[PDB]
């Protein structure tokens, strides 16, 4: 009951070291084969409260080895751009606005990895993801190179491919574990729908003491460690059963071409 997931890396570059070499990439589906299989071995990160909660995902990933059209592939490909950065408007995910078209997204994960990510207000991001029932043409992942694979331009504190994790967590229909509220909402109104997540004020980021309180979450605070937060990669560790659920809905439903 292992969903395998082909998977293509659309690395589009503009500067030939934004051109991540296929170590990075490997080291990349590496991570998610632990994190979604939850071999991770820093899921022992997990607080003893919640470590009954950590789910193994049955999902692995490969790099597709047939291209859409049934030929040989390496399963990433490589695309020069002169295109200085992408946002989540997804010119990425297109060879006319200077990124790489999407492969059919019911039998591939796209990812697609370039230099910049910028959010519409221009925030500096490290991935954006869509979630499943999006269109094809531009489902999947987006991540920035530097915060993927462990390896080449990979930094720390995003060299570890949670980014991937959490992103793919998203792709996967899991949301925020803090409920995404806008600034003007209770931080504690919002749900990510899955209830073993403690409810959640904001986003952690870097990597927060256990516990981490908000919400009126305490004693045991928020479950910061998982992908579906934003801490560091070395921080986060594991998803929930809970996610779990969703995730297999969402591999049962929108994306049961995968299975
Ligand atoms: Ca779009
Ligand atoms: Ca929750
Ligand atoms: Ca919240
Ligand atoms: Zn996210």
């Amino acid at each position: 009951e292992i969903v395998k997931i082909p998977v293509v890396v659309h690395v589009v570059w503009n500067e030939e070291e934004e051109n991540i070499s296929d170590a990075q990439i490997q080291s990349q589906i590496d991570i998610l084969n632990k994190d979604f299989r939850k071999l991770n071995s820093d899921v022992s990160q997990v607080p003893s409260v919640w470590s009954n909660l950590i789910a193994d995902l049955g999902i692995e990933f490969f790099l597709a080895t047939k291209d859409p059209n049934g030929n040989q592939t390496t399963g990433i490909t490589r695309t020069q751009t002169s295109v200085t950065f992408f946002t989540t408007s997804d010119e990425v995910k297109f060879a006319s606005s200077g990124g790489e078209d999407a492969w059919p997204a019911d039998r591939y994960l796209n990812i697609w990895v370039c230099h910049v990510l910028k959010s519409e207000i221009g925030q500096d991001i490290l991935g954006y993801a869509q979630f499943p029932g999006g269109p094809a043409e531009t489902d999947g992942v987006v991540i920035v190179d530097a915060a993927f694979g462990t390896t080449g331009t990979a930094l720390p504190p995003f060299d570890k491919g949670r980014t991937a994790t959490h992103e793919i967590g998203h792709w996967l229909n899991l949301y925020h574990i803090w409920g995404d509220e806008l600034r003007f909402e209770d931080p504690c109104s919002r749900s990510d729908e899955v209830d073993d997540t403690p409810n959640q004020a904001d986003p952690n980021f870097g990597c927060p003491s256990y516990p981490h309180v908000s919400c009126s979450n305490g004693p045991n605070g928020d479950m910061f460690m998982n992908y579906c937060d934003y801490v560091d990669d070395k921080c986060m560790v594991m998803f929930t059963q809970g996610q779990a659920t969703r995730v297999n809905a969402c591999l049962d439903g929108p994306r049961s071409s995968f299975l």
